[PDB]
């Protein structure tokens, strides 16, 4: 599923993402936009280390979910990476919350620092009614 911007903003709010561990809704929106383009089926194989990024938040299989083929990986979210490819993002949101509960916070996704951090991210939620 490819979410429309405001449809996603409202969904994320209902799932309690606004301000989760100090991360505003507009930042989660900026993260999803640059990681997957709001696409829940997006996947990206990292040939360099044999891991894969799954879903709307592009969560990595080395630490967060289990896909069986990633060397020395852990599954902190206790989820199959398959769960992060559903149209329903409840599982992906629960795992993203787990990711940021680590000291790095949103810095866990390098895309956040490059395209979201210290920017005016208002545009991501403008007009969505959230």
């Amino acid at each position: 599923k490819v979410f429309e911007r405001c449809e996603l903003a409202r969904t994320l709010k209902r799932l309690g993402m606004d301000g989760y561990r100090g991360i505003s809704l507009a930042n989660w929106m900026c993260l999803a936009k640059w990681e997957s383009g709001y696409n829940t089926r997006a996947t990206n194989y990292n040939a360099g280390d044999r891991s894969t990024d799954y879903g709307i938040f592009q969560i990595n299989s080395r630490y967060w979910c289990n896909d069986g083929k990633t060397p020395g990986a852990v599954n902190a979210c206790h989820l199959s990476c398959s769960a992060l490819l559903q149209d329903n993002i409840a599982d992906a949101v629960a795992c993203a919350k787990r990711v940021v509960r680590d000291p790095q916070g949103a810095r866990a996704w390098v895309a956040w620092r490059n395209r979201c951090q210290n920017r005016d991210v208002r545009q991501y939620v403008q007009g969505c009614g959230v």
